[PDB]
């Protein structure tokens, strides 16, 4: 990858910003630029390639065989009761929060049992994340 | 990779930046740039490339075999209560949380049993995270 | 890998930046580049690369194998009970948390069995992280 970048604010070649309350008076600029980029990138000159995958079974007997795939999930339990009881009393809330399994961004590319693979592979994330904000 | 960069704030070749409550007066600026970039990435000069797999089985006896993929979960068990009983008394909250299994990012790839691989792989991650917040 | 950087705040190649309540009068700048960069990176020149991988089984017997794969999680057990009784008081809360696996990144890549690999392979991750901010 070339020029993966994440920039907070503000991104510039150049920049002559001004923000609050100052005073400019006779200012002089100037600027000569000769930018170039040749990107040659991912570039292949290949004569024979020749993926492959088989598979020969003769005079067998097999039984009982299994393969399952990765991430498997079972048997599981989530119990949050939420009890409340009063009398003769006073209560309040506020931003009261109860999260199970919350997700936000989920990439998944070549998740297989068998993978032949021949190229490139990538896998980008650029975020600004805030859960809760109260007040 | 090249030019992996994470600014907090701001990103320039030049920057004249001038905020709050200054005073310019009579500046004289110049600039003269010949840039130049010959990125040559990921070439490749390849005569005979042979991937290959394969399997021969043969007047063979198998039986009860098992394979599992990764990442497996199993009779996991969660248990929040929350009871809450009162009299005659006074209460009060304010940013309250009970959080199971929060997730934000989740980026996977070539999660398999078998792989053949040939090339580039990347995986890139750029955040500014904030979980609570509260006053 | 070229140019990883992490910059808190501001990056530039050059900067006159001048903030506050200053004062400027009667000044001069000038400046030259001839920056040039010939990146050649992750080239090649390869005439015979033969991957591979293969199994033979022939007048066998095999039985009950297993073969799992890793990060796996069996049993597991949470219990937080947060029991409160009360009669005749006073209670107050403020900026409570109560948090079970709370992820935040995840990054994987080639989490197999078998694997053949033949090239690159990067993982990079830029952030900044805060969990909890009260007053």
């Amino acid at each position: 990858s070339i020029d993966v970048k994440y920039i907070g604010v503000k991104s510039a070649y150049v920049s002559y910003d001004v923000q609050k309350r100052t005073i400019y008076l006779n200012i002089t600029n100037t600027l000569n630029i000769t930018n170039n980029n040749y990107y040659s990138v991912e570039v292949e000159n290949i004569t024979a390639q020749v993926q492959f995958s088989k598979t020969v079974i003769g005079k067998a007997r097999l039984n009982n065989i299994t393969i399952i795939g990765p991430l498997d999930m079972k048997q599981i339990d989530y119990t949050v009761p939420t009890v409340i009881a009063e009398e003769m009393s006073y209560m309040y809330d506020f931003c009261t929060l109860i999260s199970i399994k919350v997700h936000n961004i989920v990439l998944m590319m070549q998740v297989t049992v068998t993978t032949t693979y021949f190229g490139h592979s990538e896998q980008i994330s650029q975020e600004r994340y805030q859960y809760v904000d109260c007040g």
